[PDB]
């Protein structure tokens, strides 16, 4: 039998994370990727199960997600890495049916442990189930280039950065409709900033960090790549446009309404008031 | 008897889509190609055709394409899987007796249908044929990012825009003495698009859709790729020098106009008066 | 028997090379990288091993490198052609047992010699071992794009040139918290730059060379690597920041030093009260 | 303002229980009634809402339905007199944050609580909405008076059953394509019974208990109500024909797939082998 590294969800986190460090937004060891599996995807795969789950208690109680698997990242390991020795980068961990700990059934060898950003990786987690009807499964976290230089000049707001990227190209306003949200100045790793990143979540599916990177989701690897590759190319434009000497001409405020008649869109309110 | 994956049009297309995705133009879903056959070139694969070929009517009738094969790339398809997998996303197509819609023989397997661009296809492949007494055969689309940053910042019109790449290299004016193409942003996937696009395709073999991206024609996949590439060095030589506080000497008319008769090429009436 | 190219530490050098050819900091033959290895990592291959050492003496002497072998590049050797050639380019030498000279052992054919920046690889690789206590093994110089530019611009004093970097990115503060130190310009090649280099070596991990490259050290072939991207992507967002027209907000100097006092590093007093 | 028992949800649930008392389905306190609203529906209702609501703990987490709003029927209450005095037989329910529990806003007054088959109706709730994408709101439980009788008499299998009721009528089969769910029988009232009812309603929109009654789902009251009364007339033929000896000339296998494929509707797999 084939061992678990030839199963469809392994070789699709190879390639999510090989392209990423050629696209140069996981530089060190920036980023993280959990995925949502199924009870029945792991069945024929016991043999390679290790014989001693090792328990982590949880931060904070997490019942929708009781009884759930997933694929995770191990921290303090190099993107680039991955495609080499999976076993020693990635691992399958699977919540407890009370929702308070899970269990390392593989992967993550050496005393090896998940990404530091677990806490806002599992509070998005749930927050998006509810608000999508059991359809996104995957969460992702880059470190986007275009996008970090834009918070140095950009007024830290919600409705004006929306509005901004709006108008980078035609296909932004279809592919996220209700924008981005973007948070103060918070340290990272601490529960404080997951929390705030998780009430974000409720409303919009990409969620910016200013100075720091960005937060994702989408029902799929395919298109949740798509939507964060979507969200910095026009965040390049922009850059480039703002060094010739600013905006001049751009897409009027009744144009962007034309467009979303035509596609069964609504747009955010705040952001299309501007 | 060799696969059909194997074959001269199908190893060109996987050529042509791989060296675009690399070059950082089709994020997401963004790009189509479709190139003209031969009923001899799709007589030696009849063993690999589809014994239910499903009949779509076209929208419009197209008599001048009638009895003429096409490929085509799918509907919200990804360029970066083609080469993994090039059945399921390539397709083959034929017009019927009459004019009237197409059927699939080859590929574009679950339900897949051709890209939704397929109006504004035809409508341009019937008047390039009659322009040029068929030579062409390539239709090419993709989101160049130098390209669209063009746009926010100069005129858009066709003679202002030729004028400018015109002096970013010396090439570009014996490639393209013909101008580019430029439209009035619309709502893309509709007959209306389709009828301006291939309305100018008259006069010009590139147009340019404002804040989206850039139409291709042209006899052969490998210049369809040089066709537009050459305006993108132009751009990127472009968008250097407008970051530097403008462009001090370039080409002057009195040197452009020796240069076209040098190798005997007709330049653009309009742009020459500027 | 195993080729000694098959070990480890050949093949952990050529990723190290490759890797860093595709960034564009290495053209020609620019950049030098040197690992300190042990005893028993090369025990087992002494089917390799030259018949004849070539004796060369040192130039100074350096009796904390007595008895020590390493793993050096070629003088005028490009980092491309390695991975074509592992024994032509890259070579083990063996300091004697006095620090005045070293015997080539392996690799380092057709008269091969090891870089001419040698004396200030040798000088920073015995300070460094007093201030880690044996742990930093790589010492690594090569010519990064956007900190080279960055020096154009700047002052070169440390208190100025360390903030800048801490502010255009949140994670430099954690990557290098004791800041960066500036030589000013010297001939390269000559042994007086090789004590100023190693004199800043010992309160600072990244020494820059202005208009020349930069200095970095880590533990391992890997964590060396990090060290220079983290720093390098760094200036690359401060190089848009700065020329799309100006920097308008920031992280406080309240804000840094509640960043450091979470990761328990503590910074730089002079470029921090600035 | 006005009162909140003339709202557009209160009138309709006036009419469902009313309509079906006169069908005869609802002898003394059989049959209960939920539907699901949202926030917007009862913000307008705020001034009438109780100043004390009562917290009922939940038997167990149902995290899904978390700051949801319903209304009911209560226990031991007539079907008949709803009309008279709406505050005392129907009621409006929040369950709370984290899904252990819910309070109770307005009616049922004279401490009254909602029905016992709670814990069966709200685990259905939650279960059709991942199979069908948050569009079923409403679920109903009666005793069918000729659906009782053929439990008597036909094999109490999911198979036959479902194929008797589809040669009932034309419009069966487009009603219900996915058939009925039949339970072994088991003590009513039981948590038991809630978790076996709601397994089936992953797949069906009816539900047979042998010799009690039925269940259904929709998505709005009159939707609800027609699948019912649908299949009951279906049954009511099936006595009539089947009293007078039995079945002479039905509707063949093969037909039950032309009218599917017409209307593009599915059949089950299992039925229709039959
Ligand atoms: O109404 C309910 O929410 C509840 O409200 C009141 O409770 C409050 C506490 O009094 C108050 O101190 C505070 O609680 C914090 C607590 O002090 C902290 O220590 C921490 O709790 C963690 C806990 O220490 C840890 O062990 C674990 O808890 C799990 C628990 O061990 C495990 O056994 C299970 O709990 C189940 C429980 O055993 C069941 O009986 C039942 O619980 C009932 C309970 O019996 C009812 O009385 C009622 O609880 C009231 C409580 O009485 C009020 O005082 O309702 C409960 C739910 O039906 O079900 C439980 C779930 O299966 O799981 C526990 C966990 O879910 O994993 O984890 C704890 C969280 O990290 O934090 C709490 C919260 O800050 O705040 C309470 C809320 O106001
Ligand atoms: C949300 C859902 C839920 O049940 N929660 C919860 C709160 C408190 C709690 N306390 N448990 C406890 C307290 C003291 C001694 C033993 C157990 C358990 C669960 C939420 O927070
Ligand atoms: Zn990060
Ligand atoms: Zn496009
Ligand atoms: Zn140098």
């Amino acid at each position: 039998m084939q061992n678990i590294t030839q199963s469809w969800f392994v070789q699709g986190m190879i390639k999510a994370t090989t392209d990423a460090w050629l696209k140069g937004w996981d530089e060190r060891n920036g980023g993280n990727l959990t995925l949502r599996l199924d009870d029945a995807d792991i069945a024929p795969y016991h043999d390679n199960f290790h014989q001693q789950p090792r328990y982590i208690p949880l931060s904070q109680p997490m019942p929708l997600l009781a009884n759930t698997p997933f694929i995770v990242t191990g921290s303090g390991k190099f993107f680039r890495n991955v495609q080499l020795d999976p076993a020693a980068n990635l691992g399958i961990v699977k919540v407890d049916s009370c929702g308070a700990g899970y269990h390392i059934l593989w992967g993550l060898t050496n005393e090896a442990v998940p990404t530091s950003e677990l806490p806002a990786h599992f509070l998005s987690h749930s927050e998006r189930i509810k608000a999508t009807n059991g359809k996104d499964r995957v969460i992702m976290h880059c470190h986007a280039t275009n996008l970090i230089a834009l918070t140095y000049v950009l007024e830290n707001d919600t409705a004006v950065f929306t509005r901004q990227l709006w108008e980078g190209s035609t296909e932004c306003l279809v592919v996220f409709p209700d924008g981005v949200g973007i948070l103060p100045w918070m340290v990272p790793g601490t529960d404080a900033i997951g929390q705030a990143t998780a009430q974000e979540m409720q409303k919009h599916s990409l969620v910016l960090w200013p100075f720091h990177g960005v937060f994702g989701s989408g029902p799929t690897l395919d298109e949740t790549f798509g939507l964060i590759d979507t969200a910095e190319k026009s965040a390049q434009v922009l850059v480039k446009v703002y060094s010739m000497g600013g905006m001049k001409q751009t897409i009027s405020r009744e144009e962007l309404i034309a467009l979303g008649k035509r596609f069964g869109v609504t747009p955010l309110a705040s952001a299309l008031a501007l």
